[PDB]
């Protein structure tokens, strides 16, 4: 019953997810005369050579790109974080017009759109499991800052056509997730939530300070999608973004300042 407009959105959460207003909630603004140097940080170790995607699917929420987190395929190390996470699926957030659609954002500047690239820790052997824990989870943010058209996101956007409702998917091979990654791996990090319910305070964030490219065109593509399923009435997916949540006791670190 949970979504992003007027009588289902952000502000009602709380209702069904009380967990909503918690002291550990994501997004957050990241201030970034207040974030904190940190000499435990590490550079990102993004191991993504072995990724194997799997299919592309619409939930009724966005859609999500799935990977095979079986083995050890992708995997994310190092940065603040202890131990080996999997990638299993990622995502986008996306606005109603190109001048908002980030869930974070940077001195209260506000991107197109979001991507966040899902992991969690293998010490807990499977997602559902890590969910549930301070450690378990941890979700690279990029964001997607309009202008030049971008290739490797177009290669996700020719696929929305064939899941433009909720429940279908499609096949969706080999694709690259490190294509959608800035060169430059600086990052933002903070303990937090999921942005959706059920919104767990298990994700150590890390938002990279670079965004990708995409362009006005592209950001048409995003707001094709279906909240609906096919047969129910429309209602295009105009719209997915969670706003900055009060950052409460919690520091922004940065690497590497
Ligand atoms: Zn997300």
């Amino acid at each position: 019953h949970w979504g992003y407009g007027k009588h289902n959105g952000p502000e009602h959460w709380h209702k069904d997810f009380p967990i909503a207003n918690g002291e550990r909630q994501s997004p957050v603004d990241i201030d970034t005369k207040a974030v904190v140097q940190d000499p435990a940080l590490k550079p990102l170790a993004l191991v993504y050579g072995e990724a194997t995607s799997r299919r592309m699917v619409n939930n009724g929420h966005s859609f999500n790109v799935e990977y095979d987190d079986s083995q050890d395929k992708a995997v994310l190390k190092d940065g603040p974080l202890t131990g080996t996470y999997r990638l299993v699926q990622f995502h986008f957030h996306w606005g109603s017009s190109d001048d908002q659609g980030s869930e974070h954002t940077v001195d209260r500047k506000k991107y197109a759109a979001e991507l966040h690239l899902v992991h969690w820790n293998t010490k807990y052997g499977d997602f559902g499991t890590a969910a549930q824990q301070p450690d378990g989870l941890a979700v690279v943010g990029v964001f997607l800052k309009v202008g030049d058209a971008n290739p490797a996101l177009q290669k996700v956007l020719d696929a929305l056509d064939s899941i433009k409702t909720k429940g279908k998917s499609t096949d969706f091979p080999n694709f690259d997730p490190g294509s959608l990654l800035p060169n430059v791996l600086d990052y933002w990090t903070y303990p937090g939530s999921l942005t959706t319910p059920p919104l767990l305070e298990s994700v150590t964030w890390i938002v990279l300070k670079e965004p990708i490219s995409v362009s006005s065109q592209q950001m048409l593509k995003f707001r094709t999608l279906n909240f609906n399923a096919e047969g129910e009435p429309e209602l295009l997916m105009l719209a997915n973004w969670r706003p900055a949540q009060p950052l409460k006791n919690r520091q922004v670190r940065g690497f590497p300042k």
